[PDB]
């Protein structure tokens, strides 16, 4: 009945040494992870994560979706631990996660850092997660201008901790942006907005890693786009 079309793409950007962003996206699941850690164990975060989520994808759908993502996240975050503790030569190693399981016409949203997922539905576009950062803190309290808010983050480190897990209406028409702070951070959303009008999923995703990229690509950027269609 109601199926998705995606598109994922990733880039090191202009300056980054490697890239430390994972990606999943397939006809179920839409996943990114953004990773850190001293030497690039933070391709091994993001990786241990993804790694933990893929058999949402390709496994018997559906069923009861935030907990299928709650245990999915919680089994990449004890990888993560299992490693730091076999060499404290990653200690401190992370990753965010934010990520999308689709079942009929509900999905789950899970979500922990500062990447993002956006909705562009009815001509409007929305963030459907909120970054766990010190700056939005003080956004949301007024104490810093959203401007100024232009790190101190919630990440899976290895340490137990909940990500905010959310149930929502998967709607014909949709069309859904997962991303690294390497694009948000150099590109608006109104900006973001434009790139999402493109028809073709593939296009979308492309100009937006083009934005990025023309925007001075400072970070690894990441997104995936996709739509839900009959
Ligand atoms: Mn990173
Ligand atoms: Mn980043």
């Amino acid at each position: 009945t109601l199926v998705l079309r995606y598109a994922a793409r990733s880039d090191r950007g202009l300056v980054r040494a490697n890239n430390e962003d994972s990606v999943y996206a397939g006809a179920r699941l839409l996943a990114l992870a953004d990773g850190m850690g001293g030497h690039a164990a933070g391709e091994v975060a993001s990786q241990l994560v993804i790694a933990a989520l893929a058999h949402l994808d390709d496994d018997e759908p559906g069923g009861d979706l935030l907990a299928k993502l709650d245990a999915a996240v919680r089994a990449g975050n004890s990888a993560i631990a299992a490693q730091v503790e076999m060499e404290p030569d990653l200690e401190g190693m992370g990753t965010t996660l934010t990520a999308i399981l689709f079942a009929g016409n509900r999905l789950g949203l899970v979500h922990i850092g500062d990447s993002r997922g956006y909705l562009l539905r009815d001509g409007e576009l929305t963030q459907i997660t909120k970054d766990d950062t010190f700056v939005q803190t003080l956004v949301d309290e007024g104490r810093i201008t959203p401007e100024e808010a232009h790190l101190i983050m919630r990440a899976l480190t290895g340490h137990e901790v909940e990500p905010t897990l959310t149930m929502r209406e998967a709607r014909a028409g949709d069309r859904y942006l997962l991303c690294s702070d390497g694009l948000s951070d150099p590109v608006s959303d109104e900006t973001i907005l434009e790139a999402l009008q493109i028809p073709e999923v593939a296009e979308s995703a492309h100009r937006l890693i083009e934005l990025a990229l023309r925007g001075g690509g400072p970070d690894n950027v990441t997104v995936v786009v996709a739509d839900v269609v009959d």
